């Protein structure tokens, strides 16, 4: 196999409607916000506009191939893929992708799929101007998969929460933490799952 | 039946330009909004931005499949489904989606399609800055489907509402109409969404 | 037949891209705004912005079925139909279609279009703050098709459905029909200029 | 023929992605533009908006038909067609098209496409608001194709005829100049037309 | 063959979706900014827009025909063609792509592809206001691909820096620069390319 008989063979029998469930299982998603940058924030209104990667991982069988002798991975655009329905909820925009919409596909299934997003969101933005800064709570799941067909959980390992944050924002990251929760709404009897991430930043002098 | 299957079926055989109407009785469609954030209130032109989950519920038949030992539902493009052409009368900006666009679709061939929307809306903002807050009335209907093909009925009111909006939610209301426009013989439905609302302190 | 019969042969037969002319007639276009709101006026600029469904009536007998033991109606996706290729002249940003976009289509081959339109003007807003108020002319026609393969013809209360939330209230709606030639083009080409009187409340 | 068979041969046949070269001559596409109208001017930005027909006619012999008995001319979605791959170079937004997106083709080949445009240009702004006024300068070319495969020329004519009375602006005067440029990049010549508006604040 | 023979075969047999990977070596992709405009600048959010030509080339061989007694070049929609998966890493909005997307392929399967771009970007603004100016550093390479299947290089030539830049602007070009780098991102075990190019600019 090389990459075009691979990108071919996807192409043709991927199902990007079809949730890659297996035995009955949910789909394990993990979810990480790496951010970019903090643009315009208003802490008269508690809106704030954010760059990030939102690195999602999963696993998809159906896509997976024998790599003795061929390519072990991939870039695979989304469109021929099925992608985790997630949302941020209190998001006030719908995202602008910044980024072209590839996935990278492992030859056994694993996908990553990581586009750099700017959306603006409602949170606290109370204290923005202070040392300990303001908290912004950023809240990410499966917007009509309950917790038997997508669980998310973030993202297992350990990193600079800086790491890729732009130096030239009038804003610094202090702290980045994340939590899972499993909430029930009163419209569906299922509980759905996310995480949410809390941007804890401030203004610099 | 496997979910493969399910949606494989649906897709080569949902008409979504076909309303799912029976016996020539109306499709039943249930609206509801459910309010989170009420951004950019402007009491100068009667003029704000509401974000809400627009929770829509109807059924369709052609849908339907056996689910002895299958899954009993799928998410579903809504490209791939007939949806009620609704529409809010006073909305002032086309509808921003700000959520994945599929529908859960059961079975039986119940549909809940619910997506989060941002939109602006010409409205009455008169004394949103006092105590009894401003009353803004939001209406929504099918565009071109008359009574006899769509009816159109209401389903906390600040369970899903942020706490850090500048706004609080002091009531919403609902009312059914049924109107008949100069422009056709047939009347038409819609539910009004009374939404009372005030500045925080 | 049932709805999904006609809607299938509908689609399955119909040519967007074709006007509908039968035996070398124009095809006759109704054209008729009802204004819902107006906002965003300047009366430094001379623009406006306003709200209105675009009522639009032709006929096609390409889409006619026998309705005997069927529908009469259904509503048809515009993409499966030809439409009228009507622009405003004077309007400087481009049409924001608010409503699901579907016509109503008759078993005679009868077909209403009427979305709800956002679209920004440049027009006389002079007086806009005055007693006689200011009167914004809407020039709509067929972009490309001249008088003998379309005609357009304003329809044979104007505030019926004007929004009492507006800054602004309507005191009069006025239509014109007009036949223009353009240097760049030999035959003339219909148009509706839409007159509407309009002022600043209280 | 009718028009159902004129339309369907030539959605059937169109190459929209081949340009319609004929023995080694270039296509030679005439431009022309109808101001409108003149809103949003920055004299500190040296940024203005615009709104203007954007004229565009050319030949493409392989849409031709027997009109005998016929239909002279139709109306095309450019999407059937190919179309010449014209950009202002210093437009500072996209073009916003405000009009259906139709071409008008002639039974021997003629095309004519002519779009209400609005769109904002960076140029020379200053004195906009003097007797003199500003003189705003348009240059639109090909992007890709080379003087041997696309030439552009000007279309003698009032090019203000439709511009707005309601406008706060008024028209003094259209010019055009043809130009040929080579480019760092590339080795061969680049046709453009340059149109300079001349325009002023009314008083 | 005429141009609609070479457009049609190219158009059948074109995999969009394919990177044009030869012999396990990865597809050199040349990136070269022509600066054409400045607009929108912002020292207090350190923000910019600008306007430029995004000078992009690479060799893609599946495209590649016999040129004897046929053209030697033609041009492509760039949806027909396997494109660089390209991004600007400090771009705060998306490309505004000004210009019709077409890339230029030539007989031997070599591609251009240069459209005007608008674009804003977060990067260092201060000193816009002085005599030095500010340096704006734009980063740009491969999204997803790392070294071994995209390298990508600031193109050789020498070049005005402001050639094509506008004289009506507010701030002009004191100087461009280029440097490649390869980086590793925690993410990934891979090294990634990318190519910076530092604009020298300031308020006339
Ligand atoms: C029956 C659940 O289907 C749903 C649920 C939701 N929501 C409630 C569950 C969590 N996600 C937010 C929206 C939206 N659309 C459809 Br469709
Ligand atoms: C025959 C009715 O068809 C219609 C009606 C309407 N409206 C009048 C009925 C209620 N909805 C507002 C628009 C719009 N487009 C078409 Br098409
Ligand atoms: C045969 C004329 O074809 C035309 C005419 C116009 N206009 C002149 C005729 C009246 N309508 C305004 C635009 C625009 N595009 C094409 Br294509
Ligand atoms: C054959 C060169 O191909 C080009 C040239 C240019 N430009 C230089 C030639 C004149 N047009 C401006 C852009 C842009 N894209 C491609 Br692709
Ligand atoms: C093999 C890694 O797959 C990736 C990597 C990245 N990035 C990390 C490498 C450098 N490019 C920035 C994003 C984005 N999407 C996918 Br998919
Ligand atoms: C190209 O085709 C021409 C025939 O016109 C011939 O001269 C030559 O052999 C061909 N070149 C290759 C490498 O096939």
């Amino acid at each position: 196999l090389d990459r075009a008989d691979i990108l071919y063979n996807i192409r043709q029998t991927s199902r990007p409607d079809v949730i890659p469930t297996q035995r009955d299982r949910p789909v394990a998603v993990s979810v990480s916000l790496k951010f970019i940058n903090i643009l315009e924030v208003n802490e008269i209104t508690n809106e704030v506009d954010v760059v990030f990667w939102q690195q999602t991982t999963w696993s998809d069988r159906t896509l997976a191939w024998n790599s003795s002798h061929s390519p072990d991975q991939v870039s695979v655009p989304i469109s021929s893929l099925w992608v985790p329905d997630l949302a941020a909820y209190n998001a006030i925009s719908k995202p602008e992708v910044l980024t072209p919409q590839l996935a990278r596909v492992v030859s056994d299934g694993e996908v990553l799929y990581m586009p750099s997003i700017r959306q603006r969101f409602s949170c606290d933005v109370s204290g923005v101007d202070t040392e300990s800064g303001a908290t912004c709570r950023i809240k990410i799941g499966s917007w009509t998969h309950h917790s038997r067909e997508i669980s998310v959980d973030p993202t297992t390992e350990n990193s600079d929460d800086s790491e890729y944050f732009s130096q030239y924002s009038r804003f610094e990251i202090l702290d980045v933490t994340q939590k899972k929760n499993s909430v029930t709404y009163s419209c569906c009897p299922e509980a759905y799952e996310d995480v949410e991430v809390s941007l804890n930043f401030r203004k610099k002098g």
